[PDB]
């Protein structure tokens, strides 16, 4: 589980969103597996604008973050699921480390702010939905 607030918005992986989530919808991409949805507070995650490849992540499976190097956003194969078939999920990023399905939500920052969710996972890789392109969660 996990979630980012920042403004007047709410950023979600889209197969993890509440009811609360779809009747407040802003956007949603199943191809990227984001949903966003209002709040009626003020979020204070700030989002990063840059090209990192290097960061920290969050991992509930072991209660502890952790350092990666990551790749550029891209269409990358996910194999089907109870929430999607099988796709390519676009603006996704790979890095070699540990992730659980539990794990989606857990936010991944570098020196600059917010990167991403956590969003798939699968022998000893972790995939991050890209957030840094979205520049209208700030304006
Ligand atoms: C961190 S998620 C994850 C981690 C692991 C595994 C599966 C997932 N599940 C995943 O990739 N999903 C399902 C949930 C929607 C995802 C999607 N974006 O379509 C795709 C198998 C065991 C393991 O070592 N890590
Ligand atoms: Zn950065």
């Amino acid at each position: 589980s996990g979630a980012i607030y920042v403004g007047n918005y709410r950023v979600v992986n889209r197969h993890l969103a509440t009811h609360n989530d779809w009747a407040n919808l802003v956007w949603e991409d199943s191809s990227r597996d984001l949903l966003v949805s209002s709040t009626t507070a003020q979020g204070c995650d700030t989002i990063a604008r840059c090209d990192c490849q290097t960061g920290v992540y969050y991992c509930s499976s072991r209660r502890k973050h952790y350092p990666v190097s990551f790749s550029k956003p891209s269409l990358i194969f996910v194999e089907a699921s109870e929430y999607y078939p099988a796709r390519y999920q676009s603006h996704l990023m790979l890095a070699v480390g540990h992730s659980e399905p539990g794990d989606c939500g857990g936010i991944l920052r570098c020196q600059h702010g917010v990167v991403g969710i956590v969003s798939t996972g699968g022998n000893g890789l972790v995939g991050f939905a890209d957030v840094r392109d979205l520049l209208w969660l700030d304006e």
